[PDB]
């Protein structure tokens, strides 16, 4: 997508309705990244399909695509689709960038542009809006890193050897970039790149990537979701097998282990973790 537009809207309410789903725009929520990608490849946000994902307006669209596209579009380029947007809404686009600046930024460090952002807020408050998104921006660069081939890019000395063990035992953007994207970042806030991983941050990014899966997106996507656990996994490194993220971790991972789709993933990591964490689990016998 005349008629293509009102049997698209039934089909998608169709798909929506008999998945245990809210609504067509849930269905919306769910595929938003990449059918705005797709999309907003070569085209405009103005001159999209409101009618399909029932919203009954383009502004009613807009309210909940602010961030998705507007970061799309800064990863690209698009300043005056940018400021017509912002217009449309009735926010500036300055405060609008003050909305959405984490998936921005998310973006722009996986696509090389944030000089274009420091153009826009400035030079010492950009700076402030790191530091009040740090975490928010690693979980989103969890999202969207693409396994590829992080073993080879590890040797971050120590995520190398950790994965091959884990692997003994049992937008997209390439594996190669993770570990460099996330130093780019964490060389204008004070925290260093190199040791930043307390345990509240490594069950934040856990949880986000484990909410990541869905029981109606397939169960295909849990084994990828796995991979990119273990990354985690060796890259926090001794943080991620004692105190409550290796009870965290434990837990979920067994979740994935009796999944007959693929228990091979699972059950090596958690080998690992029992392994590693016996000086931790003699102390908690109950758990």
């Amino acid at each position: 997508p005349t008629h293509s537009a009102l049997y698209a809207a039934s089909c998608i309410k169709r798909i929506a309705q008999t998945l245990k789903l809210s609504g067509p725009q849930e269905l919306f929520k769910l595929f938003a990244p990449q059918l705005l990608y797709t999309w907003l490849d070569n085209d405009s946000i103005q001159d999209i399909a409101y009618e399909i994902f029932g919203f009954s307006s383009l502004l009613d669209l807009l309210r909940e695509a602010q961030t998705e596209a507007a970061a799309i579009m800064m990863m690209r380029g698009q300043e005056q689709e940018v400021c017509q947007l912002a217009q449309s809404l009735g926010l500036t686009p300055e405060k609008l960038v003050q909305q959405s600046f984490t998936k921005i930024i998310a973006y722009s460090i996986a696509h090389d542009g944030e000089s274009r952002m420091r153009k826009i807020l400035g030079k010492e408050e950009y700076l402030a809006n790191i530091h009040l998104n740090f975490a928010d921006i690693i979980s989103t660069f969890f999202d969207i890193f693409d396994q590829e081939d992080p073993i080879e890019k590890a040797f971050f000395a120590y995520a190398a050897e950790t994965l091959e063990e884990i692997k003994k035992l049992g937008p997209m953007f390439r594996a190669k970039y993770l570990p460099r994207e996330i130093v780019h970042l964490c060389s204008r806030t004070q925290y260093e790149p190199e040791n930043i991983w307390t345990p509240a941050l490594v069950v934040f990014v856990a949880r986000k990537l484990l909410k990541t899966i869905h029981p109606a997106l397939g169960p295909l996507h849990a084994c990828s979701v796995l991979r990119k656990i273990r990354v985690l996994i060796c890259l926090a490194g001794d943080h991620a097998i004692s105190g409550y993220p290796l009870e965290m971790l434990l837990h979920s991972l067994r979740v994935f282990v009796v999944d007959p789709e693929c228990a091979d993933d699972a059950l090596g990591i958690t080998q690992y973790l029992i392994k590693r964490g016996d000086e931790y689990l003699k102390r908690t016998p109950s758990f």
